[PDB]
């Protein structure tokens, strides 16, 4: 640790505080991550090996008297900050369609070796000047406050979750990048649901079986018409809204994949932009 010096506090987190360093030796810049269990030592002693372009890089795992430190490749900004800067003009489409297609690329990596992010929101999608999006804090949730973009098979208790989690909180971020606003802002467990619900349908059988034998599922629970789904991404295109759908599919067996989604005609043009960051 004595191999650092603590340039800024950068930002809070799930987990601990998030620092920029210099490498007092390699003088190089990096993020710190401050944090015990052996298992969540081997776990995300894993993930160092979990290397992909899209997906921060998790340099070295330093734990010393119960103080565990993660050190991160540092970039320059997060996509909450990005949308914020961009809430009056908007991010240009075909940014929107390269930063997508790039964490589906990184999902698609993780997910294959049988890792899931299970807390995918704005504030851990790293951007650098390149052009480039990444993920961070993979991993994290195995070896360990906003339900804006949880599944619902999550919130409806069930304990067994898919990969699938991750592509539904990515659609979630999809939505918002191309909207300026939240898709489901929920304040409460119930409320997170009962917004999903007012969009997508109250889900029954029919779209998705086995829906109500789930741990928290309700028969109370309100009937809301699914609403055309026009009136939700508005004027993201047909190619857009079919792929955000099939993102968003209640059934999580049915939800589409992150290698399928990486073949959807809506990313037949795609490029790769350089946005304009003010550092
Ligand atoms: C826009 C502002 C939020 C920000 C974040 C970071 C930054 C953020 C992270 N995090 C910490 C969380 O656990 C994970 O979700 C993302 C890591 C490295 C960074 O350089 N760097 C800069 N320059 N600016």
């Amino acid at each position: 640790m004595e191999n650092f010096q603590k340039v800024e506090k950068i930002g809070e987190g799930t987990y601990g505080v998030v620092y920029k360093a210099r490498n007092k030796l390699t003088g190089e810049v990096v993020a710190l991550k401050k944090i015990v269990p052996s298992t969540a030592i081997r776990e995300i002693s894993l993930l160092k090996e979990l290397n992909h372009p899209n997906i921060v890089k998790l340099l070295d795992v330093i734990h010393t008297e119960n103080k565990l430190y993660l050190v991160f490749e540092f970039l320059h900004q997060d996509l909450k900050k990005f949308m914020d800067a961009s809430a009056l003009t908007g991010i240009p489409l075909p940014l929107i369609k390269s930063y997508l297609f790039q964490l589906l690329q990184g999902l698609a990596f993780c997910h294959s070796h049988r890792v899931l992010h299970r807390d995918l929101k704005p504030q851990n999608l790293l951007i650098n000047t390149e052009g480039a999006i990444k993920l961070a804090d993979f991993g994290l949730a195995r070896a360990f406050v906003t339900l804006w973009y949880r599944a619902p098979e999550i919130l409806l208790g069930c304990k067994y979750y898919s990969t699938a989690v991750d592509i539904w909180s990515l659609g979630c971020i999809f939505a918002e990048m191309v909207t300026r606003r939240a898709l489901f802002p929920g304040d409460s467990e119930i409320d997170q649901l009962f917004r999903i619900f007012r969009t997508l349908g109250t889900p029954d059988e029919v779209v998705w079986p086995g829906v109500t034998s789930m741990p928290d599922y309700k028969p109370s629970f309100p009937k809301w018409a699914r609403q055309d789904f026009s009136k939700v991404v508005p004027p993201l295109d047909e190619d857009g809204r079919s792929l955000l759908s099939q993102m968003l599919h209640y059934d999580p067996n049915k939800r589409i994949s992150a290698k399928a989604a990486l073949a959807h005609p809506f990313f037949q043009d795609v490029t790769k932009p350089v946005p304009h960051l003010r550092l």
